[PDB]
C-alpha cells in the first residue's frame, strides 16, 4: 500500500482493489473521449498540501469525503483532485470548455491528467456542476460550500472534521 501521485493530489491505499476499463465516456463539451474507468469500490488516505482526507469511490462516483479542515486554497484544491480522482459522472459533466488530449507536438496526453489540468483552472464550474446537500446534523463534522466556508449546504459527499 505505498504513497503514490496523481499530479498535485497524494494518495495511500486503504482498502479495496479496482479494476480498470476503457469505456467511451460523454464528456460535458459535447465530445466522446476513451478513458480508463476504474471499477470497485476503493478507499485512499489522500493529501493535497497541508490538507488530509479520506477518500472512498467506486465505479465513476464519489462515496465519501472526509477532510480535515485546513488551510482553504488546500482544501479546495484537495476536493476538486478528488472529484477528478473518483471519476464521478458529474465530474465529466462539468467540463464545458476546450480540452486536448494531444499536446502541439501531437503527443499522447493523458486524459485523467489533462481533466485534473482542466479542474484545477475551472473549480467554479464543477462545484456548479457537483451540487450541494443538507450538511451533518452532528456536532463534530460540519458542511462546507464553494467559499471553503462552514456551511448548511456541503459539497454532495464531502464533509469536514476538526479531530
Ligand atoms: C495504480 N493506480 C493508478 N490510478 C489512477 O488511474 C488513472 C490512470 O490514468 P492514466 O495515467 O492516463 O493511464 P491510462 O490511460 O492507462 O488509464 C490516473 O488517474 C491514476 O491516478 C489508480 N486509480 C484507482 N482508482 N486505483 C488504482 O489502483 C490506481
Amino acid at each position: 500500500r505505498q504513497r503514490f501521485r496523481f499530479g498535485r493530489l497524494e494518495l495511500k491505499r486503504i482498502s479495496g482493489r479496482g479494476f480498470k476499463n476503457d469505456e467511451e465516456i460523454l464528456i460535458g463539451n459535447g465530445t466522446i473521449q476513451k478513458i480508463g474507468i476504474w471499477d470497485g469500490e476503493e478507499e485512499f488516505h489522500v493529501r493535497c498540501g497541508e490538507c488530509r482526507g479520506i477518500l472512498k469511490k467506486s465505479k465513476m462516483k464519489l462515496e465519501k469525503l472526509l477532510i480535515n479542515s485546513a488551510k482553504k486554497e488546500d482544501m479546495r484544491d484537495l476536493i476538486i483532485l478528488c472529484m477528478v480522482f473518483s471519476q464521478d459522472t458529474r465530474m465529466f459533466q462539468g467540463v464545458r470548455g476546450e480540452i486536448n488530449f494531444l499536446n502541439r507536438a501531437g503527443q499522447l496526453l493523458s486524459p485523467m491528467y489533462q481533466l485534473q489540468r482542466y479542474f484545477l483552472n475551472r473549480s467554479s464550474d464543477l462545484f456548479d456542476q457537483w451540487g450541494y446537500e443538507e450538511s451533518p446534523k452532528a456536532s463534530e463534522l460540519h458542511g462546507i460550500n464553494e467559499s471553503m466556508n462552514a456551511s448548511d449546504y456541503t459539497l454532495k459527499g464531502v464533509v469536514v472534521t476538526k479531530n
